[PDB]
């Protein structure tokens, strides 16, 4: 059987990695964070590394040929699993490249959208910034990540919503309250 795929979207610091860890724990899906895979690719000393580094710091979206390749490598290595793909698609190019490369391999089911205010997301990330040692957890970068979300990614969420394919969870609540709804949703979808 073809894998089920759920895209996990929402702003920087909306809690995507956090909720995805919980789903992995209770449902046994594999968690693919596109941002983390792109970091890993840079730390592994490829030709694209200096490119990826710069784009991450500036909150720009890497060319899809890089990203879709890393997601596909991991997907092909885990036959018989279902996938949470987190922080992807972030723009139209991401999306077109997914449907060009993945369409008859996967059953992409819905977009799980974590809706959260910008001011709350800012505070979360400045707190993760003390200990994360990430290049994009400073105020300069966070604001660049917001704008890219606003200009590029919001259009993608709209696209999936006109096919009734977006499920929205409000994420400005306690972590366990947010997970309660996430778990209820995944159970109701038959997973
Ligand atoms: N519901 C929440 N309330 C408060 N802190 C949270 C909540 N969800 C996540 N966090 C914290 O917010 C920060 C960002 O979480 P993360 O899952 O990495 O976000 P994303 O992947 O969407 O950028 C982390 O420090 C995390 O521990
Ligand atoms: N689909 C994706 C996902 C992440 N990214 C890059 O990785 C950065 C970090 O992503 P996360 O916030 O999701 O960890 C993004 O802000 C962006 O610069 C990307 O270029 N393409
Ligand atoms: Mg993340």
């Amino acid at each position: 059987s073809k894998p089920n795929v759920v895209f996990v979207l929402g702003g920087p610091g909306s809690g995507k990695g956090t909720q995805c860890a919980n789903i992995v724990r209770d449902f046994g899906w594999v968690h693919l964070s596109a941002g983390d895979l792109l970091r890993q690719e840079q730390q592994s000393g490829s030709k694209d590394g200096e490119m990826i580094a710069t784009m991450i710091k500036n909150g720009e979206i890497v060319p899809s040929i890089v990203t879709v390749k890393l997601l596909k490598n991991a997907i092909d290595a885990n036959q018989g699993k279902n996938f949470l793909v987190d922080g992807f698609p972030r723009n139209e190019e991401n999306n077109n490249s997914w449907e060009e490369n993945m369409k008859d391999f996967v059953d992409t089911k819905f977009v799980l959208f974590f809706d959260c205010p910008e001011e709350v997301m800012t505070q979360r990330l400045l707190k993760r910034g003390e200990s994360s040692g990430r290049s994009d957890d400073n105020i300069e970068s966070i604001k660049k990540r917001f704008n890219t979300f606003n200009v590029q990614t919001k259009l993608v969420i709209d696209h999936y919503n006109k096919f009734d394919k977006v499920k929205i969870i409000p994420a400005n609540r306690d972590v366990n309250e947010v997970y309660n709804d996430v778990e209820n949703l995944f159970k109701s979808m038959g997973f």
